[PDB]
């Protein structure tokens, strides 16, 4: 796949589905993001924004964008990615949350703030190369 990536999720999200992303973090990475989007047009709500950042004390930010407004960020001050390194990034869609798994290691559970049933698109962009995106268990 080429970046930016912004594609419909086949059949939408359902509990039990996984999004499996294989990529390589840029040697000079500052950030990248994965968005679960309600729609495809500019201004669309983002049910789940997953945002690793290497600026400062390395961390991953998690949030939701609704009606043009970012909600209260969640943050985990641990960085499972590495500049220049390949990664395997998995989002397991469960009833209560998105379960994030990185390189086989469970990393975070982000509670749903918008209904998973209303997510239509996946958007990926930033300082990485994308090798593949697969939807499993749809
Ligand atoms: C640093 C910021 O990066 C972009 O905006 C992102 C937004 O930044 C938050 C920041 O994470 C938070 O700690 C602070 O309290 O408010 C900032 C402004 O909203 O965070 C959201 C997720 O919460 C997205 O990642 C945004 O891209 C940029 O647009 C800002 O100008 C600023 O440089």
């Amino acid at each position: 796949p080429t970046l930016p990536y912004y594609q419909p999720i086949p059949g939408g999200l359902n509990v039990g589905m996984s999004v499996y992303i294989q990529g390589v973090a840029s040697e000079h990475m500052k950030r990248f993001f994965v968005n679960f989007v309600v729609g495809q047009d500019p201004g669309s709500d983002v049910a789940f924004h997953f945002n690793p950042r290497f600026d400062g004390w390395d961390k991953v930010v998690f949030n939701t964008l609704q009606g043009g407004k970012w909600g209260s960020e969640e943050r985990k001050r641990s960085m499972p990615f590495k500049k220049g390194a390949a990664f395997e990034l998995v989002f397991i869609v469960l009833a209560e949350h998105y379960k994030v798994v990185v390189n086989g290691n469970p990393f975070y559970e982000y509670g749903h703030r918008l209904p998973l049933q209303m997510v239509t698109h996946l958007q990926v962009d930033g300082d990485l190369q994308l090798q593949s995106i697969n939807f499993i268990g749809g």
